[PDB]
């Protein structure tokens, strides 16, 4: 059993290593980030991530944020994050409903005045509140 | 132990998620379909799949069939399936020897009269009996 | 439990199968080889492999050697191996410090006279001792 678990864990690290080495994904803690390289709107990204068994990416730590930023930088495009504006303007929540804890707004943001209910990440990693209909890099977390 | 199994299962879903998101494979039930994008003959596909630890794909449900059809459609090529004609013309078997259950013949097929011992899938998902020497998209199941 | 371990092992083989079929890696025994396709110096390859959770590749059997050779052949470039010269010229060690067992030197090699502390693999699989600053295919083992 112990010999079987080792082998299983070894093989997992091998496949994760291969995917990591080839830039197919980024591992941060227990979270894995990945993109299909496509630029689509918020609703479309949501579907793509869930179809793959994951969710539209959302950073909850500075290290997770930088990981997504590096992907945004790599593809030279902004990234829609897994959060939307509440009823009260300026207040945002994760898709499960919980209010956002970690934030990294670009100075002055959010200021869409309730008209920009989605959140995009600039290539430097800072956030901007934005309409949900733009074409943005699809980044998922697993 | 339970904490170790969760982590293992979590990491598996992560790697499967990454491969899924990037179109490297399709998951249907307990079956995974994948292609190397190459177009070769029946014998060559057989070898490639087994070298990868899998088998030349064969659909046994409508959902498995549509999955392979989507790959055929994606690469704009027909797909050799994991089945060949018996001694009696019009009767086909899986490679283990068992007679074919689920079928999706294009109307009028099979009618190769025993001269077309292999089976190819059109891009709409329907089947045609065919000679085994054509260049076809290599699709494997794992 | 036994049903859970089977499923886990099945899914592992599926992901390994997909990666194998698509040429993303080579499996030899319990060792997996992979490349990101990049050509950089020894120190850079070392870092890339360890960042992915692996190590710069080193063959310890003829089958492992041929596996790496095939990758070298595929990318038409030589490969830096995971070994460097001791203080005594002509003597080489693995990166953990242990002296090299299996070798496959091209005839006459090594003869860098202590000036060529790294080891490169030619596309035919044979070894040459070389300076560590050249651009070589980055191949990792996991
Ligand atoms: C996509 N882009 C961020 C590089 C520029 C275009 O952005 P946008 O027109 O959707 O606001
Ligand atoms: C490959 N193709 C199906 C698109 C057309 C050619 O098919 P075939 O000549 O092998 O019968
Ligand atoms: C890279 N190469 C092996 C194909 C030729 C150049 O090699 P080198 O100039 O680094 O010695
Ligand atoms: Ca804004
Ligand atoms: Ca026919
Ligand atoms: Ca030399
Ligand atoms: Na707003
Ligand atoms: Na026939
Ligand atoms: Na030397």
């Amino acid at each position: 059993l112990q010999t079987e678990l080792y082998e299983i864990k070894h093989q997992i690290l091998q496949t994760m290593g291969v995917l990591s080495l080839q830039g197919s994904m980024l591992s941060v803690g227990d979270k894995v980030f990945s993109t299909n390289g496509q630029s689509v709107n918020f609703d479309t990204i949501k579907e793509m991530c869930t179809r793959a068994g994951g969710n539209i990416a959302v950073p909850r730590t500075p290290e997770e944020n930088e990981a997504i930023a590096s992907i945004a930088k790599k593809y030279n495009n902004y990234v829609y994050l897994g959060m939307i504006e509440d009823q009260t303007p300026g207040d945002f929540h994760y898709l499960d409903g919980a209010s956002v804890s970690y934030t990294n707004w670009y100075p002055g943001e959010p200021r869409g005045q309730g008209k920009e209910k989605c959140v995009e990440m600039y290539t430097d990693g800072t956030w901007n509140d934005r309409g949900c209909l733009q074409y943005r890099l699809a980044v998922c977390e697993f």
